[PDB]
């Protein structure tokens, strides 16, 4: 949004020690940021370890349906011959 | 420093504290008028965007009713 | 309600650096509105979108409507002559 | 700047921060003090619409009772 | 109570630029007020509304009633001819 | 002053605003010290009070409680 | 809790300007403590109002019922003879 | 007016607000020093009772869970 | 986490009457925390005694089992006699 | 001042709140310039950390999906 660099451009010109107001802003805004990653990286540890717990249980599940598919398979072979 | 916040907030709550921080004495307050101009022009703008966007979702409607009742004569 | 501009007047005529703080009272109040004026019109765009892709059905299930009836018309015709 | 606020308020939350916002010493005092009589008219102005208001409210609901019982003896 | 009057009287004669403050402080209580006021003419002005609207119903199927009152005993007084 | 705040307080959260209002040195802690004796006073009657009506309730519900018995008892 | 008052008395070794202070913030807390003073006169109020129909609600219950009975015995005595 | 606190107290959050008002130079900051030194004892005394009170609500839990593996055994 | 330990050491390099505004806010930030420390002293009470009560229930139910088994067997051997 | 700083954050909002307060001009300005850096420096570490993260999760969805896919294909 060109919005952004327009009111950052007036800031600038108004200007023409703030400049330290401005850092501890930015040291603020920063720590906002960190604390809102935290959160996210938090909530994608916790989606990733559901993700691979479902991916093992379906797993599991393709390995149950092969053993039965060949159990069966075997068997009306063993009646076949 | 003013680069670094926008490529952060272009990186990307933040925005609203960073203009409500924004927000000689004689050059000081023609500076605030002239600030004070331009951000309502961009106020009028956005009431004009407003207007129009309000103009389609009248016209779409009633052409979705138009639209329905002729279905319900077909009927 | 004149009362708002009544209070207004009353306190221009107290005016009459303060106003310096007005104003950057004002531009505080319309930058709120600014935020305002953004939620509006992401719930505009929401509409139309909705609004657009109801048309979109109606238009759909209306000549899914016709063509029945063109096919009912057609074989109709067909067996009587 | 009488202008510019009309215009915003007759475009359209606003009255409410600007006159909470709003809220040579004798003569400050003097026109303060024929502020706050003015805001005791107006206040007593509204007691009386609320007055009214009630006094109304009363005769309708009375009327409304009244017509219950002439439709109950109706039947 | 008694006792609001008697503390206020005893903090004002404590209190006698001091008096300018009083009048700011008052002015923002009236503020204060005056929001609930319009708030309270708000709700009154709807039950008003509502209970207009159900007067007029209620008339409208008392009509209905008296009508079908007519019809009965016109159907009476006939059927006695 | 006083008749603006007793108006106000009677026209009807308005005794809270006037209470936080509210809220030569060794005059003024003399001054104070006497509005909060009779703060003091005020609250010890309410307590009073208080107890009061913790006593009849307790007394009450004791009496509805033997009258339920006694009823059953004369089933 | 005896933390409580030994930290008042190392505060009181503190001091020994601030019983203003002091005086000032018992004065708000004991504004805070009136409220919900009276909050609490209006619970027990009410707790009272019901529980005092109530029971006259069971005064009438069990003047039924001995009423009930006594006709009950009277019949069956009249009866008898 | 530390006994009408000391009154106050015993009588009934009151302890949040005086404690939070709680909180000449170089004997204001050895006495500061010998608050946060008696804080930090009691801290220590608590959080020796919390670690206390979590090993015996652990050694309830796994008495439960043995007790009733017991009595599925007993039956 | 390395960067808090380094913020501090930085700060208390800037600081070397700072160390007494340092140790104010520890004090304020150990009050705060002592909230929290008697809101979790008071949850564990109140599951300890939880924990309690199914202890007692669930062995009054044990024995009141091992009586039903005894008396079971008992009975058995009256029967057998 | 530190050793019980971090006393305190090692025994578990409360580094929120120590950090938030924690927050000769030449000097000041340089050491605030330097936390500046290494904060972004810190925040440029955790970013291509959360890049690899989110990589890593949409090649397991990916593989979730394929997996699912090839499962429902057997049947």
């Amino acid at each position: 949004v060109g919005d952004i660099n327009d009111t950052v451009r007036s800031y600038l010109d108004e200007a023409g020690a703030f400049r330290t107001a401005v850092v501890n802003n930015i040291n603020g805004v920063l720590e906002g940021y960190i604390n809102n990653l935290f959160g996210t990286i938090e909530r994608l540890r916790e989606t990733n370890a559901g993700l691979a717990t479902q991916l093992q249980e379906r797993d599991r599940e393709l390995r149950r349906a092969t053993a039965g598919a060949l159990e069966r398979q075997q068997r009306a072979a063993d009646l076949a011959a």
